DNA sequence: TCACAGGATCCTGTGA
DNA sequence: TCACAGGATCCTGTGA
């Protein structure tokens, strides 16, 4: 139940409790997928979408690389737990070539495996005093053994077109919380998502949305109310982890 | 790829993408140079010109000062993040003596490191609740290790005599935008620059001009059209950052 | 004088 | 108890 890469917000753990609610579908849509904690572990076909083209091209790529391919690039850069400059180079190189395979290595050495990218589309995460380890290849493998049941998409959720008959799984940025990618989020976003989430219901299209109603101080009222029109399955400084669905 | 001093409009970041277009030259001309983000980082010889003699004399000066020289003047004024009056003094002193080294310290405590000067030639930037920090000396050093490949000029661009064989790099005030130094700018200026920029072309002299075609709602049509006669390499509330060149 | 890009890490679940 | 993998923030410098 591993994700292809370590990823902030990943769901490895909750998938179990999360599948217990999944309806049937002709296509599984992972609207916001990042880590692929879900996609790599649901029943095909899977439309894995995420707005971050870098991470999505990185997947498209990975499909044909091999663990050796990977190991090679590392040896070639002589990267390791304390290789700060070797890192900074690999960064520059990515930034220039925009070669997906390189992003995949970097993510292994970033500060807390963060994959942060800027306006200009550059990888800017600071060194993280780390490199690959056991799970590295396990993650690597697991990806390669399951990605063939996936189709990758890199569109704003509001553009993925949902067909009638597929199941949509939403796990977007949590308003109240703050991971890096919340830079792509706002209330105006929480809104369109929630309104369109409605649309999908009227079209008799089943959906599943994981999020937090309260975390660390503030609360998501907009959804706290919206959440009524549909179900709920509370899961939780205490943050209330829920699964709002139909 | 640091500039000698923090500076509004600086190009630290775009230099990379900007060098990828630089032609060959016997002399690099930095027509409008302020921050020295470019000059300090191109291949000598470099004719760094800027109209603001204060900032230019400040450089001519700096050539012989030492980080200690610098630190000294600070200690001597007991300046720091909250030293508002100590600041105001250092200001007066500059205003009176017109001693370049002092301007260099001030710039470190100005509101947003602005180096604003008036008709009477006085430093008038308000206190900025700040003083030196890490980058201060880095900036300081980088200047001192590269300035020897530079010749400083403080003339209106329309006078900086261009020789046949050098490359001219233009990055003047952006019409549509408004930094302090746009006080030296106008359409009549955009014009002379553009017309003379033509002249340089006819003389078979290569030139490079960074600017914005559109920012914050308005647009620079005069150049939007003029920009056709030559190349373009779009880089970008969205502002369109471009590099018009031959 | 705040909005923003960008260098930074301990606290924690978990196999041993 | 113990080592290791893994992350829904942090602070500081900076200003078209
Ligand atoms: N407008 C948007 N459209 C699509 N994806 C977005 C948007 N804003 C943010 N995201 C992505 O939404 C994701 C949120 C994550 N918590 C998804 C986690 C994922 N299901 C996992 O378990 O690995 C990230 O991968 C973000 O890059
Ligand atoms: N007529 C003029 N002649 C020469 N310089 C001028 C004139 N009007 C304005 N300037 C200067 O042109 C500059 C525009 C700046 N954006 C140059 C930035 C510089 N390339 C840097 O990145 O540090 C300022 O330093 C202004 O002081």
């Amino acid at each position: 139940m591993l994700g292809a890469i370590a990823y902030t917000g990943n769901k490895q753990s909750l998938l179990p409790e999360l599948k217990s609610h999944f309806p049937k579908y002709n296509r599984f849509v992972d609207l916001f997928c990042g880590g692929l904690s879900v996609s790599l572990n649901v029943n095909g076909p899977v439309l894995a979408n995420d707005i971050q083209e870098p991470i999505i091209e990185m997947y498209k790529r990975l499909i044909n690389v091999s663990w050796d391919d990977v190991l090679k690039v590392i040896k070639q850069y002589k990267l390791s737990k304390t290789s700060k400059e070797e890192f900074l180079k690999l960064r520059e190189d990515y930034n220039k070539t925009r070669d997906p395979l390189l992003l995949y290595v970097l993510h292994f050495h970033g500060f807390s495996n963060m994959i942060r990218i800027n306006d200009k589309g550059n990888f800017t995460t600071p060194f993280g005093k780390r490199t690959i380890n056991k799970n590295s290849e396990k993650r690597f493998n697991h990806f390669k053994q399951n990605c063939d049941k996936i189709i990758f998409s890199s569109l704003h959720f509001k553009d993925v077109k949902i067909l009638d008959g597929d199941f949509v799984y939403v796990d977007p940025p949590y308003l109240i919380t703050v991971a890096d990618y919340n830079k792509f989020w706002s209330e105006d976003e929480e809104k369109d998502l929630l309104n369109l989430l409605d649309s999908l219901n009227d079209r008799g299209i089943k959906f599943g949305l994981s999020n937090v109603l309260e975390h660390h101080g503030k609360e998501n009222t907009l959804l706290k109310e919206w959440s009524k029109k549909y179900n709920v399955k509370h899961l939780n400084n205490g943050t209330d982890e829920v699964y709002i669905f139909n």
